[PDB]
């Protein structure tokens, strides 16, 4: 029983620009081979007849609170959570407390990760020591523990030359710097512009890759386009969950391709990111809306939770290629259900999706050729 097959199912790989109704074979943790009817002694077999067979999602923006807020989430339950959204991998973000700016946090949100083993958890550092904004942290030490990225989500980096200097650091690492996230002049109405504009300008004159976490309005969805025309290493993202100047500019920014990746921005509240919802279990049905109401094919869909997010935090995920690891998920785009008391595996409550019919639900997920999740 070192080996899995997947059957019946219809396969997307957009990495490798795979569709069709393929089987899978996982030998040894690993994708050993896709192929119509496949069929060998000494395998167990999942019958994917009727269901979506794809590379395992990847979140690059959730927050686990984990060190210190662990009441309203922690490492195990954002990992289940994860899973049954369909997620093998997720990033979390730096804003615990302690914060992740040092390597004794980092290793022991690793050590937690691996000991509850269902999803890969990689962690962020900050860019400043304490999130303060001063000091610029140690992203050699934090790369070399198992830092993916660097981001002071929760507080952005004001001082423009802070950002300077880590745009240079991250670019000699070859990491990303995550900008703008609220979370636990003054405030003017165009402050997200002029911000995604420096971090822009910032990321041209650094070599720097700068990944925006939240976006508003159509000035910024142009601005960000015309800094990918110019060459210059800048990504964004958008919650799938929140899209139900404008909102109508974000579905068209989906559209023309100019936002890159789906992320929940996972945000768990006691009380009720606004101050910001949980995603990650309604991630899929959300973003299936978009693609029943023909603004995205289901290849990009895909594309936008898989091989994005993975060339972002360059790690080699995201894809069904042979030899890599075989982080699968298998869902049902057509399967009704409700996130409830009766479903719900986060600690909080806090999303305006609750009690709503969803369409579109995982069925299976698959990490590292075992099965983490079943419905
Ligand atoms: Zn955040």
């Amino acid at each position: 029983m070192l080996k899995l097959i997947v059957k019946n199912g219809y396969v997307i790989d957009p990495s490798q620009n795979l569709e069709g109704e393929f089987d899978i074979l996982v030998e040894n943790g690993k994708i050993k081979k896709i192929d119509k009817n496949i069929l060998v002694p000494e395998a167990e077999i999942i019958d994917a007849k009727g269901l979506i067979v794809c590379p395992g999602f990847i979140d690059i923006h959730v927050h686990l609170r984990d060190p210190g807020q662990t009441y309203k989430e922690d490492i195990e339950s954002g990992s289940r959570c994860a899973v049954a959204g369909g997620f093998t991998t997720i990033v979390c973000m730096p804003n615990t407390n302690p914060p992740i700016d040092n390597t004794t946090v980092v290793n022991y949100i690793l050590q937690k990760s691996k000991s509850v083993g269902l999803c890969r958890v990689l962690p962020t550092g900050t860019i400043t020591k304490g999130r303060k904004g001063k000091e610029i942290a140690d992203f050699y030490s934090l790369k070399e523990a198992g830092c993916v990225a660097f981001t002071d989500d929760g507080s952005p980096v004001m001082d423009s030359s802070v950002m300077r200097k880590a745009l240079e650091l991250a670019s000699q690492l070859g990491v990303p710097i995550m900008d703008h996230c609220e979370d636990d002049s003054s405030r003017a109405p165009e402050a997200e512009e002029i911000q995604i504009a420096r971090d822009g300008i910032l990321a041209q004159r650094t070599g720097g890759h700068v990944h925006i976490q939240h976006v508003s309005t159509k000035l910024s969805l142009e601005i960000i386009e015309f800094f990918k025309e110019k060459g210059v290493k800048i990504t964004c993202e958008v919650n799938p969950n929140h899209l139900l100047e404008d909102r109508l500019a974000l579905i068209e920014g989906v559209k023309r391709g100019i936002i890159d990746c789906f992320a929940t921005d996972h945000a768990p509240h006691q009380t009720f990111a606004m101050p910001g919802i949980i995603g990650l279990q309604t991630a899929l049905p959300s973003a299936l809306e978009l693609y029943r109401k023909g603004i995205i094919s289901l290849k990009k869909l895909i594309e936008m939770f898989t091989i994005n997010p993975a060339r972002i935090i360059g790690v080699d995920l995201g894809t069904l290629k042979l030899g890599s690891p075989a982080d699968i998920t298998i869902f049902d785009p057509n399967k009704e259900w409700i996130l409830n008391e009766e479903t719900n595996l986060s600690k909080s409550r806090n999303t305006p999706l609750w009690g709503k019919v969803l369409k579109g639900k995982v069925i299976y997920t698959i990490k590292d050729g075992k099965m983490v999740y079943k419905d």
